[PDB]
């Protein structure tokens, strides 16, 4: 599809087999959501921006579906005010800014 | 412009005369500058970012080029860590995000 900006491009994920609401935020490196468990080996990172640092754990190859596109990645996971999917993700999906 | 994210979606802006360098952030629902001198009155505005919140200072109608298109509208100043093009802006040059 084609998003315009008036409102937050919200779309749906499934991710660690739950649907949950996600932000696509191309201003993001990483992709980060909200405490959830997921499968496997992770480790601790320290993420930072407006308002300063947060601990999230790093899952690795993390499959993800973003508006019914697979895709697989890294997924920060911690307390984020809001799940944002980030470049790292979007790249996988094909997105891109056009103007 | 088609812009991917396999780098960050950074531009170059002029605002006040001065050109910097700023992020295309579908993520951001305003305009986030670091510190500046700009005409006019402001106004108080709390936003949340990923750490938490910080207050900003909020100048309506300020004129602001983006990657050669020219905008006017708000802009908030504040500690941010990057200089952020938000929503209330791309919209104003026509930015989509298409998948
Ligand atoms: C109301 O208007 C606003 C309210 C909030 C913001 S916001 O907090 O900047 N944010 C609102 C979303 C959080 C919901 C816009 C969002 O795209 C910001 C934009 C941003 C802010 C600060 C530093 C870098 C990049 N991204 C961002 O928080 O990503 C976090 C995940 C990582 O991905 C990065 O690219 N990061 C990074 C951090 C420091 C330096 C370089 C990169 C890490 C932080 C902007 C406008
Ligand atoms: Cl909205
Ligand atoms: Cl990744
Ligand atoms: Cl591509
Ligand atoms: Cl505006
Ligand atoms: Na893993
Ligand atoms: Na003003």
């Amino acid at each position: 599809p084609q998003i315009t900006l008036w409102k937050r491009p919200l779309v749906t994920i499934k991710i660690g087999g739950q649907l949950k609401e996600a932000l696509l935020d191309t201003g993001a490196d990483d992709t980060v959501i909200e405490e959830m468990s997921l499968p496997g080996r992770w480790k601790p990172k320290m993420i930072g921006g407006i308002g300063g640092f947060i601990k999230v754990r790093q899952y690795d190859q993390i499959i993800i579906e973003i508006a019914g596109h697979k895709a697989i990645g890294t997924v920060l996971v911690g307390p984020t005010p809001v799940n944002i999917i980030g470049r790292n993700l979007l790249t996988q999906i094909g997105a891109t800014l056009n103007f």
